[PDB]
């Protein structure tokens, strides 16, 4: 009756009020920070009138009506955004839409940065509120697409984070392990969602929900199709309205997704008890972040219903899309250990299977061979996770990423060497953070941290193009994308780089650094080395980098370092020049 107190009901002032805030920020990325805070106290306190009265004046009128009622009031509103006060000429359903429009996606204002710890803790001291409140606002601004309940929720632990070392008597020992994490985590958020949105504009629904129907038949094994289905397409309008911009429809539609996943919980996953019992806010997070259920077993087999039985062609034909989404949900439920894109992979050849046999005499017997070719596919990947997981046992995790650096670095040589480096140990860390996991839930695991890493790696070649074959991979659909990449060649193009003594020259200063460090500068010399003399035997290559790791603490563990690294360096420097 008056939606506002009843979402200020369940939210609660603190909540509605950070919300309102970082709605305003990312409609309006101009106005000042006192600016939004006023609107946010006008609002509220209208709020609190409906929470008291419903029937008060107003008080029936519609969230978006309300917002772009509100967002006509600024009155700098033609001189800061010209256009768009335009948009409040229209009507409601319009006039929304076409603020949308003016959302500027990458704006241009001024990096962002971390004032000194001491400044921090006494800022954050003098006015809790206002502080916290600010940033929040500076980052919103700089991503009008972000989520805003998500961002809220990163809100909180940065609250905690300064209630807690502040107090210390180690300041920065306790808080920057901490504003670090919570910076490459958040911007692991930003870059997951904007993948997703990335995936829904180019290929589109079809396909969307095909991905969607994978995963989820896959998290819920124990629903029926039509159920899936339901939610499947509920789901696409639910990202759809986000990636348009949409903070409200999305957080609505995403509410509604919740309430009805939670009232039918016994309908669809036994591992939904807890997230249902949480508040508000915090389910639609709980349920998007669920573990797999466990599947029926009594389950029939796919031969049966999918390749056998005559008349599969006349299903597929009253509804081409309907039957591949009963085949994926099918084939899905019963492995949670495939990955989305491999399920997708053979989706798309049963596809290709039918159009090519369902023309012909004898069908029945034209596409009976078909779960064979499901073998190759499937088998692919598991031999890299197999073998690229083994190896990474024997050699220690650091040691693995050597492995790889000398393994890419072959495969394009023009890449810049710092970039090698990160896109390395990167990889390196996959492997530990999820070869760790029994069988089941490999694949799945690299699935969803390498589609990050390739992505991010993505991001950089093109800001930086050296190749075409990794931009080749790229460009192709997200299915292909991993594949593609793999079946990347050793480049006999290529012509070896010219001996640079201060390239191998190592001074006595690794010596007092960090690991990280350590490992970094002498990770940078590798890949060098591999771009000098490309033709190296994998034997030879260890060979040197043992001499090396010796030479290293022969040097560090000597009374006269520099001295050491000089003399002793030569020779490191000659004997290897030898092979
Ligand atoms: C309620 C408070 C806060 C929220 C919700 C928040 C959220 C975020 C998010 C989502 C990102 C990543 C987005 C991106 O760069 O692509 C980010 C990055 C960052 N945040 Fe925060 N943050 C908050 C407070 C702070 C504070 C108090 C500081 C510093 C005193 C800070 C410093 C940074 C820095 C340095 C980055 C990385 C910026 C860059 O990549 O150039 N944040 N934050
Ligand atoms: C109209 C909504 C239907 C949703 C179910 C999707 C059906 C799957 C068709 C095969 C998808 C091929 C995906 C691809 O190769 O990109
Ligand atoms: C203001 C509306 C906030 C809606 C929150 C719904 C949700 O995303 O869980
Ligand atoms: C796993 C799928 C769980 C279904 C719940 C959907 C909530 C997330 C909606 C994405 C919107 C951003
Ligand atoms: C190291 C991990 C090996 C890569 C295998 C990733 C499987 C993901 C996929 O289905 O393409
Ligand atoms: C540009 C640098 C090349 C990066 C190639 C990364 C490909 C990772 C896929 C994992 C694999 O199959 O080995």
């Amino acid at each position: 009756k008056s939606e506002v107190a009843h979402r200020f009901k369940d939210l609660g002032e603190e909540n509605f009020k950070a919300l309102v805030l970082i709605a305003f920020a990312q409609y309006l990325q101009q106005c000042p920070f006192e600016d939004h805070v006023k609107l946010v106290n006008e609002v509220t306190e209208f709020a609190k009138t409906c929470v008291a009265d419903e029937s008060a004046e107003n008080c029936d009128k519609s969230l978006h009506t309300l917002f772009g009622d509100k967002l006509c009031t600024v009155a700098t509103l033609r001189e800061t955004y010209g256009e768009m006060a335009d948009c409040c000429a229209k009507q409601e359903p319009e006039r929304n839409e076409c603020f949308l429009q003016h959302k500027d996606d990458n704006p241009n204002l001024p990096r962002l940065v971390r004032p000194e710890v001491d400044v921090m803790c006494t800022a954050f001291h003098d006015n809790e509120e206002t502080f916290l409140k600010k940033y929040l606002y500076e980052i919103a601004r700089r991503h009008p697409y972000f989520y805003a309940p998500e961002l809220l929720f990163f809100a909180k632990r940065y609250k905690a984070a300064f209630t807690e070392c502040c107090q210390a008597a180690d300041k920065a020992a306790c808080l920057l392990p901490k504003l670090d994490e919570l910076r490459d985590e958040g911007k692991a958020s930003s870059a997951k969602q904007r993948l997703k949105c990335a995936s829904l504009q180019k290929f589109g629904e079809r396909a969307f929900k095909a991905w969607a129907v994978a995963r989820l038949s896959q998290r819920f094994p124990k629903a029926e199709f039509a159920e899936v289905s339901k939610l499947v397409t509920d789901l696409t309008k639910v990202h759809t309205e986000c990636c348009h911009g949409d903070l409200l429809e999305c957080a609505d539609d995403r509410a509604d997704l919740a309430k009805y996943i939670c009232e039918n919980q016994d309908s669809i996953s036994s591992k939904l008890k807890e997230c249902c019992e949480k508040p508000l806010l915090e389910k639609s997070h709980c349920i998007a972040e669920v573990e797999n259920d466990e599947m029926p077993a009594d389950l029939p087999s796919l031969a049966a219903d999918f390749v056998e039985s005559k008349d599969v062609c006349k299903n597929y034909a009253e509804a081409k899309d309907v039957f591949l989404g009963m085949f994926l949900y099918e084939y899905a439920r019963r492995h949670p250990d495939y990955s989305v894109v491999l399920l997708l992979r053979l989706a798309k050849t049963y596809e290709t299977t039918l159009e090519k046999c369902c023309a012909a005499a004898d069908p029945h017997e034209c596409y009976a061979k078909v779960f064979d070719e499901f073998k190759p596919l499937v088998e692919e990947p598991q031999n890299l996770i197999k073998q690229n997981c083994e190896l990474f046992e024997q050699l220690g995790e650091y040691k693995f990423q050597n492995a790889l650096l000398v393994r890419y670095t072959k495969k394009v040589p023009q890449v810049s060497t710092p970039t090698l480096v990160e896109v390395s140990r990167n990889l390196g860390k996959v492997g530990s953070k999820c070869c760790k996991h029994p069988e089941a839930k490999r694949m799945p695991c690299a699935e969803d941290y390498l589609s990050v890493v390739l992505n991010q790696l993505c991001v950089l070649h093109e800001k930086t193009p050296v190749s075409d074959r990794v931009t080749k991979c790229c460009t192709e659909s997200l299915v292909n994308r991993r594949p593609c990449f793999s079946a990347l060649e050793v480049d006999e193009t290529y012509v070896p780089k010219e001996f640079n003594a201060e390239t191998f020259t190592f001074h006595a200063d690794i010596c007092t650094l960090s690991e990280k460090e350590r490992q970094i500068k002498k990770q940078t010399a590798l890949v060098e080395l591999v771009k000098h003399k490309p033709k190296a035997t994998k034997e030879q290559l260890k060979a040197v980098m043992d001499d090396f790791a010796a030479f290293v603490e022969k040097c560090c563990k000597a009374d006269d370092k520099e001295t050491c690294f000089a003399e002793e360096g030569k020779k490191l420097v000659a004997a290897s020049q030898a092979a």
